[PDB]
């Protein structure tokens, strides 16, 4: 869509222990699966239209679900093959995930 | 299903306040139902495979829905007639179910 007049739209993180989008920052699980018909013991995002942040439409919903645990991580970019990049800034403060921590 | 390699399966609590086999433990509600299509205001419990602790497949689920209250109890092993049995250890360390406590 294009953002034509007062009109907005987005995910919520509805009801889920995580946001869509934020996933991304090395969050983790055993199994994750995502569907736009609804799944069971799911949360549910909803997808939300808006008009100048006064009239609100569920144009659809994203339904979530999961597995706790790991073998699973949500990440920021693309990766490949066997070996496995460490990217750390010495000296500098700095925003870290080590290690899952 | 047999224990073929390193795979499992459970029923889980998923969001319910008991879990199945547990509600054998004297738990009571004033009206408990259970499916395996989804059931309004129900919480679900996932019936979840899993090889290796490693992956986890969510099989099918149960879901289930009740009242609060009573007049339903779930217990151990059958039951039958007007004539109730009240069992009891004397004198030795118990675990005990007494009139609901
Ligand atoms: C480390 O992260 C920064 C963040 O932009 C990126 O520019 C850089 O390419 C990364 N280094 C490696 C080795 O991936
Ligand atoms: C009392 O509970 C024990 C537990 O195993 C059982 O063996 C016994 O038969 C019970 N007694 C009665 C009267 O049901």
């Amino acid at each position: 869509y294009a953002n034509v007049g007062r009109w907005s739209a987005s995910i919520n993180t509805g009801n889920c222990p995580f946001s869509f989008g934020k996933v991304n920052n090395f969050v983790k699980f055993g199994s994750v699966c995502f569907s736009l018909k609804d799944i069971p013991g799911g949360c549910a995002m909803p997808i939300v239209a808006n008009w100048a942040y006064s009239k609100y439409y569920t144009i659809g919903t994203l339904y979530v679900s999961w597995s706790d645990g790991d073998g699973i991580t949500g990440v920021p970019q693309p990766v490949e093959g066997v070996s496995s990049f460490m990217n750390v800034t010495l000296d500098k403060c700095t925003k870290y995930n080590i290690y899952d921590v």
